[PDB]
C-alpha cells in the first residue's frame, strides 16, 4: 500500500516514551503519575501528569473530552492522550505543575502567602468554576487537594473526574453510586436525595475556602473538624449525624486569623437551602471588594 505522509499529533503521546517518575494522587479507580514525555531517551523531555485507569474507560473517556474543550486560565490545561495499537486502553496527559496541589503548597509556603493573595485564589478558584458553570457542569469534587497552584500569583482547577453535564432544562444531575463521597465538602441535598445543583459546587466551594484559610492543615481538615463535632466513632451513622449537625444550623468554625467579612462569604455558601446560596459572580465581586 502506498502509505500517506506520518503527520505528527502533537496530542499523541506514545506508551513507549512516556516514562514514570513518582505517583501524584490516587482515587479507586484512577490514579496519576509525574512522567517525563522523553522520547530522545536522556532525561530532557517533558514532565506530564498522566491519568489512567487501574487495573471506567467510558467515564475517563468522557472526563477526557471534557477537559480537552475546557479554555480557562484557572482550569488545568489538556496536553494529549496515549493510545496503544490495541486500542480501547487510554491515558489522559495533562500539564505537569511542580508546585502540586494547595494542600502540598500551603503548608510549605505559610510565610509567602498571606490573606491578600489567599482572597486572589479564592477569586481564581471562583472564575473557574464559575467558567465551568456556564458550559453546564457541575464539578462534584472541588476541595483543596483538586486545586494546583501554578505560581504564587496563579492556581487552576486540577481535576474532573467526577465532573457530569447538567441536562438542559434541568438544574441538577441525579448521582449513582455515591460510595466514594467526599461526604465532608458535599452540602445537604447531595448527601440526602443525591441531587448536584451549582449551588452544591458553591457548597464546595465554601469548605475548599476553609482549608485554604487553614492552609491545608491536616488537624484543621474539614474531615477532622466534623468528626470532632459529631463524634468520630459512629461508623455507618457518621452521615445522618453529619446531616444533623448541618440540619441543625451548625457549620464549620472560622478560621483563626480569617476577618469576619472573608467568613461571612463562606457562610453564604453554606445556606442550608441551594437557592439561597451566593453564586460565583456574587462571591467573586464579594472577594474583590475587600481587595480594592
Ligand atoms: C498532587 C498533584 N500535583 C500535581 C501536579 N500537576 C498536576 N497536573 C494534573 C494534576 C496534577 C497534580 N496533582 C494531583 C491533582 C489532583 N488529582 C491528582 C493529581
Amino acid at each position: 500500500e502506498k502509505k500517506p505522509a506520518t503527520e505528527v499529533d502533537p496530542t499523541h503521546f506514545e506508551k513507549r516514551f512516556l516514562k514514570r517518575i513518582r505517583d501524584l494522587g490516587e482515587g479507586h479507580f484512577g490514579k496519576v503519575e509525574l512522567c517525563r514525555y522523553d522520547p530522545e531517551g536522556d532525561n530532557t523531555g517533558e514532565q506530564v501528569a498522566v491519568k489512567s485507569l487501574k487495573p471506567h474507560i467510558a467515564d475517563l473517556k468522557k472526563e477526557i473530552e471534557i477537559l480537552r474543550n475546557l479554555y480557562h486560565e484557572n482550569i488545568v490545561k489538556y496536553k494529549g492522550i496515549c493510545t496503544e495499537d490495541g486500542g480501547n486502553g487510554i491515558k489522559l496527559i495533562m500539564e505537569f505543575l511542580p508546585s502540586g496541589s494547595l494542600k502540598e503548597y500551603l503548608p510549605k509556603n505559610k510565610n509567602k502567602i498571606n490573606l491578600k493573595q489567599q482572597l486572589k485564589y479564592a477569586v481564581q478558584i471562583c472564575k473557574g468554576m464559575d467558567y465551568l458553570g456556564s458550559r453546564q457542569y457541575v464539578h462534584r469534587d472541588l476541595a483543596a487537594r483538586n486545586v494546583l497552584v501554578e505560581s504564587e500569583h496563579q492556581v487552576k482547577i486540577g481535576d474532573f473526574g467526577l465532573t457530569k453535564a447538567i441536562e438542559t432544562d434541568k438544574e441538577y444531575y441525579t448521582v449513582k453510586d455515591d460510595r466514594d463521597s467526599p461526604v465532608f465538602w458535599y452540602a445537604p441535598e447531595c448527601l440526602m436525595q443525591s441531587k448536584f445543583y451549582i449551588a452544591s459546587d458553591v457548597w464546595s466551594f465554601g469548605v475548599t475556602l476553609h482549608e485554604l484559610l487553614t492552609y491545608c492543615d491536616s488537624d484543621s481538615s474539614p474531615m477532622a473538624l466534623f468528626l470532632k463535632m459529631i463524634g468520630p466513632t459512629h461508623g455507618q451513622m457518621t452521615v445522618t449525624r453529619l446531616v444533623n449537625t448541618l440540619k441543625e444550623g451548625k457549620r464549620l468554625p472560622c478560621p483563626p486569623n480569617c476577618p469576619d467579612e472573608v467568613y461571612q462569604l463562606m457562610r453564604k455558601c453554606w445556606e442550608f437551602q441551594p437557592s439561597n446560596r451566593t453564586s460565583f459572580q456574587n462571591l467573586i465581586e464579594g472577594f474583590e471588594a475587600l481587595l480594592k
